[PDB]
């Protein structure tokens, strides 16, 4: 494998159509893995969706967070009543913290993280995987971890089973139903060709993270990055896994 000087801790990519790994490190290591639980949300909405159990214009109210410092849709709109596509759309594309938890509530009320859980075992994530939260946002002081090779199962099976996915995570802007326009926190659409997902994360304790997926030619890989030291870190990183994924 290609000698990279990688500022996260555990860091991956792998090619979609062989699962192979192009780079690994520390790719077992349990690590705290924060909104990058949304896309496990994420999973489970359009998995709701396609089963007839939610609709895309059921109207939701915005739950409150128990801690006014994590990343909000009501804060930066004031506006409480969303619709689930709306919600969806902001949890994707700013990581609304509390649109993932009022997505998770309208789920399974709070049985929610079992059904992550269970879908995570479904989609091949070893035991190392526990989701806590919809949002990442720890529960009673229990944190959501998982490992590299665990995310990639998840990010691989979420774009096979549900590519619509992509048409969200693709666009640097997402115009909402209701009109507020949520601004990407994928500094990396439109600076790497063919790259059209995944989802950002951040905590003090997860350090900066990035999923990445690009396709060029048929060739599709998923990009993995935990615990890079800055917030364009993660992005340089992934700078580097993408070029050893095309290679
Ligand atoms: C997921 O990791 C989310 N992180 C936070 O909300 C951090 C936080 C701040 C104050 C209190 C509690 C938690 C969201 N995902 C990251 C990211 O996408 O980089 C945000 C910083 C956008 S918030």
């Amino acid at each position: 494998q290609p000698n990279l000087y990688l500022s996260a801790n555990a860091a991956a990519v792998y090619s979609v159509e062989n699962g192979e790994a192009l780079y690994e490190q520390n790719a077992d290591k349990v690590m705290p893995i924060a909104s990058l639980s949304k896309l496990m949300t994420a999973f489970l909405v359009l998995e709701a969706v396609d089963n007839n159990e939610l609709s895309w214009d059921e109207k939701l109210d915005l739950v409150r967070l128990d801690d006014p410092s994590a990343v909000s849709l009501y804060a930066i709109t004031q506006k409480r009543t969303w619709s689930v596509r709306d919600l969806y759309s902001a949890m994707l594309t700013m990581s609304a913290n509390d649109a993932a938890e009022t997505l998770g509530d309208r789920l399974d009320g709070a049985d929610f993280p079992k059904e992550m859980n269970n879908q995570a075992k479904k989609l091949g994530m070893s035991s190392k995987t526990t989701f806590v939260s919809a949002s990442g946002l720890d529960v009673d002081g229990k944190s959501a971890v998982s490992t590299t090779k665990d995310l990639f199962l998840l990010s691989s099976k979420l774009i096979s089973t549900h590519p619509e996915v992509l048409e969200t995570t693709s666009k640097p802007t997402v115009t909402t139903d209701k009109g507020a326009k949520l601004e990407s926190t994928n500094d990396l659409l439109g600076s790497i060709q063919g790259l059209d997902g995944l989802k950002t994360g951040f905590t003090d304790e997860a350090g900066y993270c990035f999923i990445g997926t690009a396709e060029r030619g048929g060739k599709r890989v998923i990009s993995i990055v935990l615990d890079a030291g800055t917030a364009e870190k993660r992005f340089k990183d992934t700078e580097k896994l993408m070029e050893v994924g095309f290679k």
